[PDB]
């Protein structure tokens, strides 16, 4: 009798497996039907933003922690803390803190007082390596605790680089990483970032952020470790690494299920290569999940983003699923210490998550758009056409005008 929509985003291996465990919500608690919205990951954000927009906000949904704060002050999620406390022997406490805290807020900074969400889960970005490559090749394995240099990294990737059937062409390649998702580790492990220390001023042309991008554009361009642009355009590098084409590429949690059916090497973590500081370094992701400010029925709404996050047998039906690692840290270490599942070095998402691991600048702000910005611009210095020098320079005052309307329109919201 009672009815709740669940919007959410995923690949095609997360939409089954949140499907699967909804359904196991609705056997628990068959007064309740879950209507779903699912989209994929880049549909997503302009989706939400439209119903958040028309205020017809879904009863249970996925949201970005960096929206927290503008999400409060557009009463568009509801304070759960009440429904939380109350719930049949769960214990956060038993959760990553810093996975909780990204939904906290106590009416001025995040991460402390109520909740405002649960967490879907903590995402740490790791380094994979293609076993089965390197075996055959006769190359020594990578190091699980010390990180390549970045010469190093050149150095192997090269060794990789081959015409492997002896057709003429070159087919294996030593990596292709994305810039969107893997920019962010040589910038910090170089001593860089997009922001500086208030979060407050862009940073991009800092020196030592430009020796970052131009190096990440240069294995393409330069050292031609990587699929040509051409190549790359005829299919990209994650479908590459599936094909078993490339030596390295990063691996999510949420990736797991995908590779189980779909790789056939062996493959294995390791620690991201560092720059100057000699630290790895790489992003830790998360979503949270919230409930409608304007929901009917607010106890089953929590109860079924409780059942997500929180609950022992939706969490072990999630993990089992291959589509993420345990919320909960005890279950989280025993997880990592089981040799029968793989990656070997699984591990290594631990390490993320408690020693080298940072959040997205955008986690900080008041909106992302100073962020994306960057991005959005950012393919010919990726292509070599343009240098990241010049590209920097160009892209700061742009950025910094859309950080300075972040900063204003969060005191103008927050009145
Ligand atoms: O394109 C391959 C895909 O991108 C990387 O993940 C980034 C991002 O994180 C998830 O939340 C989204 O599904 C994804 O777009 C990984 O290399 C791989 O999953
Ligand atoms: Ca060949």
């Amino acid at each position: 009798k009672i009815e709740l929509t669940f919007m959410f985003r995923g690949q095609p291996q997360e939409q089954t497996a949140y499907k699967n465990v909804v359904k196991k919500f609705e056997e628990k608690h068959p007064n309740v039907k879950v209507n779903i919205v699912v989209t994929s990951p880049d549909q997503y954000a302009t989706k939400l933003r439209a119903a958040i927009a028309g205020r017809k906000i879904p009863d249970v949904f996925y949201f970005n922690p960096g929206e927290l704060r503008a999400y409060v002050n557009s009463n568009v999620l509801l304070d759960i803390t009440k429904y939380v406390e109350n719930s049949k022997g769960v214990n956060l406490q038993d959760i990553w803190e810093k996975g909780v805290n990204k939904y906290r807020f106590d009416g001025e900074k995040v991460g402390q007082g109520n909740l405002y969400g649960l967490p879907k889960d903590l995402g740490p970005f790791a380094l994979g390596y293609n076993k089965t490559m390197f075996e055959k090749a006769g190359i020594p394995l990578p190091d699980k605790d010390k990180p390549y240099t970045w010469q190093e990294f050149i150095d192997v990737c090269k060794k990789l680089t081959k015409d492997t059937n002896g057709d003429g062409k070159l087919d294996q390649w030593g990596t292709g990483l994305n810039a969107t998702w893997t920019l962010q580790g040589f910038v910090w492990s170089n001593g860089a970032d997009w922001i500086d220390e208030s979060k407050t001023k862009v940073t991009v042309d800092d020196p030592k952020f430009i020796e970052a991008l131009q190096f990440f554009a240069d294995m393409q361009n330069k050292y031609k470790v990587t699929p040509s642009i051409a190549e790359a355009q005829t299919l990209d590098t994650y479908q590459r690494w599936l094909r078993g084409q490339l030596g390295f590429f990063p691996v999510g949690p949420w990736d797991l299920a995908a590779f189980d059916q779909q790789i056939k090497f062996e493959y294995d973590l390791i620690p991201w290569p560092a720059g100057s500081t000699g630290k790895p370094a790489t992003w830790v992701g998360s979503l949270g999940i919230g409930v409608s400010s304007m929901t009917k029925h607010p106890k089953e709404a929590v109860e079924l983003a409780l059942y997500l996050s929180a609950d022992p047998e939706g969490q072990k039906a999630l993990v089992d699923q291959r589509v993420q690692l345990p919320n909960s840290v005890k279950v989280a270490e025993e997880w990592a210490k089981d040799p029968s599942i793989k990656p070997a070095n699984k591990q290594e998402f631990l390490d993320i998550i408690n020693d080298y691991g940072h959040s997205f600048p955008t986690e900080y702000t008041y909106n992302g758009e100073w962020y994306d910005e960057f991005y959005r611009n950012l393919q010919p210095v990726l292509d070599g056409k343009m240098s990241a020098e010049e590209y920097v320079k160009k892209a700061k005052p742009k950025m910094q005008k859309l950080l300075d309307q972040a900063i204003e329109q969060e005191k103008q919201a927050s009145k």
